[PDB]
């Protein structure tokens, strides 16, 4: 979305706010991977969230990249990067669209070069035939594409709040209005109408996961496929901090129509704490969210 291209969005709030993922999702992605570790690109890659991560989390690269649209979001990657020199001492990042490899230089763009490539919570603002041939031209042979992301939380222990997880994003006076379409209907469906070519990866594999189904213990036994279970501990407070560095509340908070109106994120507090008032703000509570994964080596 150009939204997180705009010089006044909140990337530093991104950055504290905004859930990261499991080491058990990283060594499983590494499980994945066949071959030589020369070089990680992390497309639509924001404050680094992934790309940082794999710095720590997967075996060695010579080089990581992250590339995005947004300066903004970049200019916050370098900062963190700038914090611990280094850990990250081979990670850079790059101002460029997603199916734009012009940085590997002119020798190397379009010539099947990159080890593996990562799409992590963006892949739903691509057009994804343009984006995965793209990936294809600029992966070498049995290189590795990884596409994942997540939305739409509950939390477990307190069914009470499910209402407001429809309408705190949702509502149709409130929110809901501001979401950038088709790309949030794509990532609520977990990306299901859209596949990797069979002519350009092979070993596809795809995963789906319900954060309910956390709630059901026969649904856990029963996973045929290691899902990516994105659990965090959080306080009102902090998921009220997640809220803000939506899309669709960036939009919603600056839209001058809205300058009368009770801040959304500071009305789910309030709403949560009138559905469960034994519990403070400052206490910690469990948060899941939908997930998805696809994976493939380049054919
Ligand atoms: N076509 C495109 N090419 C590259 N980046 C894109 C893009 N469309 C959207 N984006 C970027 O997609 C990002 C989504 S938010 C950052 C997601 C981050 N990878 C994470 O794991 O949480 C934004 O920074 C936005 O600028
Ligand atoms: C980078 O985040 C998303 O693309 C989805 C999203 C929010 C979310 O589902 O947490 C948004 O702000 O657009």
């Amino acid at each position: 979305s150009s939204t997180f291209s705009a010089s006044d969005f909140n990337s530093e709030r991104y950055s504290s706010s905004r859930p990261s993922y499991p080491s058990d999702f990283y060594k499983m992605i590494d499980e994945y991977h066949d071959g030589e570790r020369k070089l990680l690109v992390d497309v639509g890659c924001g404050p680094g969230t992934a790309t940082l991560q794999m710095a720590q989390e997967l075996k060695p690269f010579e080089q990581i990249i992250g590339s995005d649209l947004s300066a903004t979001m970049i200019k916050t990657a370098e900062v963190i990067k700038e914090g611990s020199p280094d850990t990250y001492k081979n990670v850079s990042f790059k101002i460029s669209s997603s199916d734009d490899f012009k940085f590997l230089g002119a020798d190397s763009v379009d010539k099947q070069k990159i080890d593996m490539i990562t799409a992590v919570e963006c892949a739903h603002w691509f057009d994804f035939e343009k984006f995965q041939r793209s990936a294809y031209a600029n992966l070498r042979k049995d290189g590795t594409i990884a596409i994942w992301g997540y939305a739409d939380p509950i939390f477990p222990d307190y069914p009470e709040f499910d209402d407001l997880m429809i309408e705190v994003p949702y509502g149709k006076q409130g929110l809901g209005p501001y979401w950038e379409q088709p790309g949030r209907s794509r990532l609520r469906n977990m990306l299901k109408d859209s596949h990797l070519d069979p002519e350009l990866f092979h070993d596809i594999q795809v995963s789906y996961f319900c954060a309910e189904d956390v709630r059901d213990k026969v649904k856990l036994h029963q996973h045929t496929k290691k899902p990516l279970l994105i659990r965090k501990q959080v306080t009102l407070v902090e998921f009220a901090d997640y809220v803000r560095t939506w899309s669709a509340y960036h939009q919603w908070k600056q839209d001058p129509k809205n300058k009368d109106k009770e801040d959304v994120a500071d009305w789910f507090i309030k709403e949560s704490l009138r559905r469960r008032p034994e519990l403070s703000t400052n206490t910690k509570i469990e948060v899941v969210w939908n997930t998805f994964y696809k994976l493939g080596k380049r054919v």
